[PDB]
Formats: C-alpha cells, sequence, structure tokens
C-alpha cells in the first residue's frame, strides 16, 4: 500500500466523526490509534473535527505566513472545532499521556497537489 | 481501543447543556454519539453535570445493581438527566427515539484506578 502526503495528514490531524473530543481520554487514545507515538512522545497534536470537504476548502482561503517563515500557509475564514492534545508532566515514553484540551479557533495549513489539499497543519489561531 | 470509563463518557455525558433543548435531542444524538452504529440501543441516558461531579458518585452511596453486582453508586444529589427509549416502530438504520427529561438521581456502576463511571445502571 502507499500512504500520501494528504493521507497522512487525514490520518494526523482529523477526525470528521465526532463534533469535539468524545471522553477525557481521547488523546491519549487517539495519539496511539493514529500511530503518533511509536518512537518517542509526540509533545503537541491538533485534531479537527470538521468536514473533510471543509478543511480541504481551506486550501482555497486565505494565503499567511507559515510558523517557520515560509509563505504557502492557509488561514480557515471559519472558526473550527478542535482538539489539542499536549503531553502531561509525567508521561515518559512509551507510556506516553496526554490531556485532553478543546477549543474552537481558525486553522492554519499548508497544501499541495491536484487536487490542492492539505499536507501540514501550521497552527491554530 | 477505547476503554470503559472513555465509552461511559461517550455514551453517557453531555454538559454541554442543562437539558435538552429539542424532543429531537435523543434521536439526534444517539447518532451522533455512536450508539446506533451496527444496531439501535434501546434505552440510554444522558448526564447533563459536569465530568468532575459524576465521577465523584463512585465515592458516594454503594448500592446494588439491577443484576445483584455490588459496585453500583448512586448519587447523593439529583441530577439533570435526559433518558432516550427506542420506539415500538424504531428500525435499524433509521433508529427512533422517544426523549423524556429528568432530574433524579443516578446509579452507575463503578471500576478502575481511578475509580470511575464504566455503566450506567439507573435512575431514581
Ligand atoms: N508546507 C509545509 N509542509 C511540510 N512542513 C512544513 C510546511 N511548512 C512548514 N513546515 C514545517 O514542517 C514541520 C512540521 O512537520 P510535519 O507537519 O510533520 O510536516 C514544522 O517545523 C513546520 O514549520
Ligand atoms: N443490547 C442491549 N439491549 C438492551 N439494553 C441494553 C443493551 N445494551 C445495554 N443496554 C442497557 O443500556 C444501559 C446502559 O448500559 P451501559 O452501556 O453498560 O452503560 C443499561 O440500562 C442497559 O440495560
Amino acid at each position: 500500500m502507499k500512504e500520501t502526503a494528504a493521507a497522512k495528514f487525514e490520518r494526523q490531524h482529523m477526525d470528521s466523526s465526532t463534533s469535539a473530543a468524545s471522553s477525557s481520554n481521547y488523546c491519549n487514545q487517539m495519539m496511539k490509534s493514529r500511530n503518533l507515538t511509536k518512537d518517542r512522545c509526540k509533545p503537541v497534536n491538533t485534531f479537527v473535527h470538521e468536514s473533510l470537504a471543509d478543511v480541504q476548502a481551506v486550501c482555497s482561503q486565505k494565503n499567511v505566513a507559515c510558523k517557520n517563515g515560509q509563505t504557502n500557509c492557509y488561514q480557515s475564514y471559519s472558526t473550527m472545532s478542535i482538539t489539542d492534545c499536549r503531553e502531561t508532566g509525567s508521561s515518559k515514553y512509551p507510556n506516553c499521556a496526554y490531556k485532553t484540551t478543546q477549543a474552537n479557533k481558525h486553522i492554519i495549513v499548508g497544501c499541495e497537489g491536484n487536487p490542492y489539499v492539505p499536507v501540514h497543519f501550521d497552527a491554530s489561531v
């Protein structure tokens, strides 16, 4: 099988099946099930609770600078439901541990391809 | 995958509202919380209280579960809840429910470390 960059973005950052984090254990569950804790604990990770079509649409919205100085990112007009997963103070690989936080913010993504779709999650703002 | 405690929160917690805002609440929420995925779950209760207040019930009044198990706990205070009951006409995947608002003690089964709700047993 093959996984494209667009597909990796879906795995790492999309959860369209829920309107918000479904429990206080959501981040522990998702960081493991989406394979984001294989070799080390990823310290932070954002999941977006919107339809795939609505997130793909951001690649046609506001062109902005990426947090690393590049200029090829896009910011959403809409405010989106997101979960931020952040490592707890006691988290220690291979026993990673996360706190589930909820927010409603604009997102910034980097895009590639035809169709032109997200391949990188830059920030929420 | 999903822990028993996490499943309880998905199935039974909705602190986004103080009470059900619509008679359609159960039809919409039973679907959106995936309780109708493979079949229509015939009964379900949603609790409109904070997670902390519901988890604390596991430190309150020890009581018997409906099946006789002894790990059930009854809330000291009444809580705002919504009862969802499948109708006689309901046919999967078009699951259909009656919504009933209530304010009653809840009875939950508890397990784990920390000791938290994993099962919703009854309201009284
Ligand atoms: N368009 C982009 N594609 C991939 N990575 C980017 C892009 N723009 C910035 N980055 C940087 O890539 C890193 C994130 O890695 P990843 O999200 O796994 O692609 C961060 O250091 C970002 O600043
Ligand atoms: N397959 C089923 N048929 C009828 N009632 C069920 C079924 N599964 C769970 N219940 C009921 O669902 C409620 C919540 O149980 P629980 O999912 O264990 O928190 C209890 O009143 C159970 O009796």
